[PDB]
């Protein structure tokens, strides 16, 4: 036969679909799972050094050609930051436009950074999204940033 | 000479999310939509015959590499017979395993064939056998029909 | 893995040969209908911004591998500058030179621009600088306005 | 920059657009001229044999993708057969459907074979269209004719 | 830059050295492990059906391009018949030669079936290596079964 | 994921002169020599087996993408049937036509094969060029012999 | 099957067997005669402007990808400059080391600026080679020009 | 028009597993052996100038992808400073990380130079790992000397 499929205008009208009926926020959390999932399927070895775990990572991005990535330790907070290149764009859906697999990258990154044994053990990724930042960025630069979970208060308890 | 991003270990792990949190009949409706959508983003110019129809067909097929069809027309009814080959496989979701963007295709060649704004136009697509079973077919060749 | 036909050479002799026996000016408006036409065939979705639209367009373009393109809003007329890089280059036809097919675009973008039936959609494309001279500009690279 | 670039749906919507205006006579002339100017960007060296113009000539035809071709040289009349496959198919113009692009191979195919020193010096192409032997043959395969140029009686040289 | 490396010419010639130095047996143990540890960079989901499994499978194999297998559950053994297609040959190495990548095999299909919650934790995978099953088939076809494993006592030496 | 330069054209035009100005025996004689110095660049590792000889020669025509070949012990008297499939291909000249590249792997296998340890060291080749088996055996195959 | 031959190693080689035999001077001529005959294979139309010219040529060059190619009209001996990017390397034969193919060019460009019907008939290329133009352009760049022929009586013997 | 193929996963893994199993040291002597193994099976021709080997010794580097190479003469003592740009990355192994296959160039380098005529026959092969001359210079890139 030929040169597989081309996955672009599916996932460009279905992310316009998704986005028609469900929340930014619901298809986010669906899109997080999504990329727990994908850390499931494919995993780096237990890595020494954030520098190690950077090399390992970006091996893995490249299994599938979803860009490269950065791992910087910033020892003065004890977070860990990540840059992200070529997020796949997948049409104009995504905040900002063309960045709609974003939160993939989330639930990828949380579920590759917490597979590392005792290390970042309980870590939560949050995306960053401030203004000025974004447009320092290309499109589909996308920053993210790993730092220890800090427990609910019971204040927020009520759900 | 350069290459770039794959998608389907994402579609391996969205159709999974997906079917474990809507069920079948919501991703296929879901599917049929976002069949349809396509079927508004590429589309064939106005066919005068249906052996045109499915040239100018298998070309949009070809632009994004998803399989390749036959149209043809059944005396009985002006009903219409739909063969599709090598639908993207994304993984063992879908019944039989392997074919969760088969409901894609009812909606996309739901989209296309209604273009014709003529004889069909007001047509509808089921996408098994009509016979209800699929006899001696390859997974990955999925066989819809038009009709109405 | 596999491959397939070229079309380019065919290109170099169909420009040359058109070009030869009808004219630039009629050459022109086959390749403006040619470029309306492509636009029925692919087109985006309905934006809600000229940055989405950019971006849905440079996913039609990236389809076939035509060049890319940046559109910009001028706030003097809500005017469109559109800018195309990398338009496919068919030999040494047209005005400037290797630039046969730059017609296309403007057919191209009159469709797809249009598609969006609200602001624009009573709009027309020109081709050239409107300063009516390009300047400091690739070859390949084609600039053109969207107005009334 | 990126493999470079699609020109099948442009062929396509050309190929509409030009049979919306004009002949199915007039596009055919103008293709084959089409074909006699790419035979003279791209020609074969002068062979010594049919069997060597066959690998010349596919030689070619590799330099462009347009597929393969047989050679047949019918003694028993002197003719010469073009067996050619995979032209390639541009939407569904041309007669039969998926055929457009076929006067082009009769332009292209005498400039070859007349380029050839004294052999096939003053030949001409004709298409084979009769029925029987098009629905033998697959959609893209096309069937030419290669035979002496008979000249015209005075009755047709009333134009 | 320009579709990178080739790492066959290394292969071939690794396999080689490493042939030199050790024996047929200690190379075998190491190449399992390496396809255990395959197996834990890239797994399966959880499937419920052994064709579910086999697709999945499959899908991982196109990954790295290591050719394509058929999973066959035999009801009277509950046991496991697997058959690759197209290991990747890297010279003359292994037994038979060409076939040096096969322990690999053998620890990477052992990780991937045992993955799968269900039925099979205590299964083992040896690769089938008689005359005529390995003269009916094309060379680079590995077969291998898949039983459930057993314990010894008079066994328990050293 | 890029692509490089093409010496078809080249080896052509090439042949043809060659054979234009030299005769069709010195031809084969340079051509023999080259495919031996080809030999001294890429080579296979010392052989215990036939079988085991087969798979690494098969490696390096891989690597330079010049066909297949099978190796035949032969029982009757001590020699060494070579076939090799697809010579590459480089224009109508040779005999037959299109097997120019022929005389190459002569000197070729006639090197890879005299490097192996003391079984083959003092050993000749001659092509087969019989058209009994030729008029049965593809344009780009080629069958030799090792002997003496 | 797969994308098929590369013919380097075999350029390589052959490029070193025929040094071997063969004055420098008589591999030129041979390879100047072969670019001479690969520019009767494939031809540019008939170009109004140098810079057309310019444009069909890389156009054919891009055919083969044997690089690409800037034409300079020099007005005052209306003469030629022709410079040519990324000349095919086949080992490190040729003057400098990796330029063997540069005759050949010389051929190519003499028999496409030739079939041009307007000026160029009896036009000569040469290409440049002096110290320091070598040393200032990367070596897979070969530059010649293209300026009238002229006839010679004392000149003429043998 | 057709591919097979990739091995990075496998020596990802296998890195991984020698270095868990045997030293540092060992892991890099059974590198250099390979390497050196290697430089039998591909080698260049006797290279005339220091320049002349540069550009064979790429050709063979070409020819399995692994980077590019430069060498430099040095006058003060007679050294031979090979600079070696991209080495296949295999993982995060190796010292610094993604560095393990670098043994494999001492060995390689050292085969290929020393079947070389008369001048370097008799010559050794270290990396100068030091971090003076690798904080400044790419990850992937190895620098050696040739002595003695
Ligand atoms: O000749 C037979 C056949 O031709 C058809 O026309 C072309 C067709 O245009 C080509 O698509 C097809 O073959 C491959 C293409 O060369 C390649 O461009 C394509 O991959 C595209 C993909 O289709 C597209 O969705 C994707 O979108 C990008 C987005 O725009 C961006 O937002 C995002 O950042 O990136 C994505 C993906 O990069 O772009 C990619 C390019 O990477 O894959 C095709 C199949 O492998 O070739 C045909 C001919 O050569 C014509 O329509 C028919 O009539 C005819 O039968
Ligand atoms: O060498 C350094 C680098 O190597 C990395 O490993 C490889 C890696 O194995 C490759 O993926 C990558 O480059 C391309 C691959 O050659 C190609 O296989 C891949 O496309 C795959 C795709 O990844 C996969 O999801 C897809 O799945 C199929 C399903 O299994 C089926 O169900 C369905 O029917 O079809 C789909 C699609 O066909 O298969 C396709 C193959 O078509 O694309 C990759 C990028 O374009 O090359 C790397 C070598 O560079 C290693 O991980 C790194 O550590 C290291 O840095
Ligand atoms: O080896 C046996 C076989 O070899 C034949 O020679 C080569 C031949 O040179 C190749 O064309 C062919 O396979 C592909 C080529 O690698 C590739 O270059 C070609 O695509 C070309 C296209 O042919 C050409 O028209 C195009 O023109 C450019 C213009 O010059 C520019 O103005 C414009 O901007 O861009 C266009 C397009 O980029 O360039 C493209 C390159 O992108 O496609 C070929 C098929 O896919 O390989 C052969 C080797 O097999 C030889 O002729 C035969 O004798 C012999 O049988
Ligand atoms: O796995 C089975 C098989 O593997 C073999 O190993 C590789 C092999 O290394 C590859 O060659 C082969 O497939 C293609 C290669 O990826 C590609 O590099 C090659 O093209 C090379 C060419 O071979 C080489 O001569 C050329 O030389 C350059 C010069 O060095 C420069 O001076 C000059 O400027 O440029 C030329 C050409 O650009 O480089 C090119 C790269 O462009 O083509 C191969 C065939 O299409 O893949 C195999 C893995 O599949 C291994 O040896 C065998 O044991 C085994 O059977």
């Amino acid at each position: 036969f030929e040169k597989k499929p081309d996955f672009t205008l599916f996932l460009q009208t279905l992310s316009w679909e998704i986005d028609d009926q469900v929340g930014i926020e619901v298809r986010n959390e669906l899109l997080r799972e999504v990329g727990r999932g994908m850390g499931t399927r494919i995993m780096p070895p237990p890595c020494q050094t954030v520098d190690k775990l950077q090399i390992e990572l970006n091996a893995l991005l490249a299994l599938i050609g979803w860009g490269t990535v950065t791992l910087e330790l910033l020892s003065e907070d004890q977070s860990l930051r990540i840059v992200h290149e070529n997020l796949p764009q997948v049409g104009s859906a995504g905040e900002p436009s063309g960045t709609w697999l974003a939160p993939v990258l989330e639930g990828l990154y949380g579920r590759w950074v917490t597979s590392q044994a005792g290390a970042f053990g309980d870590y939560v990724v949050t995306r960053d999204v401030d203004a000025e930042d974004l447009n320092a960025v290309p499109r589909q630069t996308i920053i993210m940033y790993m730092r220890v979970r800090s427990s609910a208060t019971h204040h927020h308890h009520h759900h």
